[PDB]
């Protein structure tokens, strides 16, 4: 079950990917949606300061600067790609609730290995490896492809 | 791999985990150290102030990426009071920061977690090793096992 409303985030979250790339960084994006359906905080990898500055991170400290513990764990945190164990974590840290994904980690490590990508110094771990009490739906089928195309674009060689 | 300098530092991170504790955070310090042996950066647990993320071997990691050079990076040690969590490692790793020293394991927390009765953390207690493969490691420090270990009851036996 990776509902329909669900894709419709995932979509938003793969086109600030885009946007990502389009200014020179990583093809990362991830957003914040309240149990409402409002939508708090959008976001999008900033590599071009730290290698850390990832969307998932930061929405994990926005969860914390701007709402209540009770109100994260009735969040939901869509992403383009799996959370790195980084991101993970901070997520569980702070109490965050859902995760929905639209490609795995394990999908991009693949990928990566297909391109002689220099394979990352933090491992590919699933997102419940690190937080193991974290509900997680994910990857989207329907967007395998799309995010395959986006990942190359960066990192295919 | 626990030299004399070594637990010079790790006795330093520990006295720091003390001020978090004392000052009504978690028991957790940690310290940036050049090759030369210049001490480049401090800090300690400050969630209290509301943020559960605000661990200092991340905010190491931040410091390193802001102030200094990929090569001086490498080249640098982070010591810490107890094994750096999934996030801290990965974030260690991300900004390729060289060594890590440690004087309690995360193993080692973990089962004194369960010896209290105290809730389990939300992140597991991963091995740095498992997070960040390539980064090197030492820790434990059997001297600090049991100074920890009371450090660690007084916030979370309780
Ligand atoms: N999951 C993930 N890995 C690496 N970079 C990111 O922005 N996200
Ligand atoms: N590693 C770690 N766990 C919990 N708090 C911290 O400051 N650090
Ligand atoms: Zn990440
Ligand atoms: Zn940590």
């Amino acid at each position: 079950a990776i509902s329909d409303a669900d894709l419709k985030y995932l979509r938003r979250c793969v086109d600030l990917a885009r946007e990502a790339l389009d200014d020179g960084d990583e093809p990362f994006g991830s957003v914040l949606v309240d149990h409402t359906g409002t939508t708090l905080f959008e976001d999008r990898n900033r590599v071009k300061g730290d290698a850390t500055a990832h969307p998932e991170f930061a929405i994990a400290r926005w969860a914390a600067r701007h709402l209540t513990p009770d109100r994260r764990a009735r969040a939901t945190v869509y992403t383009s790609g799996e959370h790195c164990p980084m991101c993970a974590a901070a997520h569980a840290w702070v109490g965050l609730g859902r995760i929905v994904y639209a490609t795995s980690s394990a999908q991009l490590g693949g990928w990566l290995t297909e391109w002689g990508a220099q394979a990352p110094p933090v491992a590919t771990l699933p997102i419940n490896t690190v937080a193991p009490g974290v509900v997680v739906d994910g990857p989207a089928e329907e967007l395998a492809e799309t995010m395959h195309n986006l990942y190359r674009a960066k990192f295919g060689r």
